[PDB]
RNA sequence: CCGCGGUUCUAUUUUGUUGGUUUUCGGAACUGAGGCCAUGAUUAAGAGGGACGGCCGGGGGCAUUCGUAUUGCGCCGCUAGAG
């Protein structure tokens, strides 16, 4: 009770932290083991007011700090990790904010379980956007 | 190839007293059974065709099945951002 479980000191409570780090944003999202219920979702957009640093490591660590204090306030100790890129037909590698957010989560008084990749990997995707001649910059 | 059976006509004769001439008279017409031919087919192209045996291949057509992804929808969660 009191915004927390009745777990003993010897046992730790396990959550699931989806880190959807794409380009131009970074989502850190803590849920239960099934993922049905969500505790807190913080993203770099609500921590930098520049519209350019949404995927910045400076904003990513701040977002991870907020979900860390919220998890500790809710009495959550151990936390699995599910790293996710944009996926689909689009880019399959995680954005810049993934490493800073993960480092912040470890150092801000949290425990780490298993790390897994939940990137959407198609067997063979649809027509990816851009044209056959690519994005001419 | 060689001989033997097997057909139709015809240059000439002088069986010079005319007549009839036998003129099979000479040869050329169609044919059946034989004998002999060492009897008669060059080989099978590092040419080809086809057959035969076990394979082999994202080769083709039809049918069937599977995969996550994308999009949308319907529920539940939490937040003011998302892109
Ligand atoms: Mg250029």
């Amino acid at each position: 009770i009191s915004l927390g479980p009745q777990v003993a000191e010897g046992e730790n409570v396990f959550g699931v932290c989806h880190i959807f780090a794409s380009f131009n944003d970074t989502f850190v999202h803590v849920t239960d083991l099934s993922g049905k219920e969500t505790i807190c979702r913080v993203t770099g957009g609500m921590k930098v007011k520049a519209d350019r640093d949404e995927s910045s490591p400076y904003a990513a660590m701040l977002a991870a700090q907020d979900v860390a204090q919220r998890c500790k306030e809710l009495g959550i100790t151990a936390l699995h990790i599910k790293l996710r890129a944009t996926g689909g037909n689009r880019t399959k590698t995680p954005g810049p904010g993934a490493q800073s957010a993960l480092r912040a989560l470890a150092r801000s008084g949290m425990k780490i379980g298993r790390i897994e990749d939940v990137t959407p990997i198609p067997s063979d995707s649809t027509r990816r956007k851009g044209g056959r001649r690519g994005r001419r910059l």
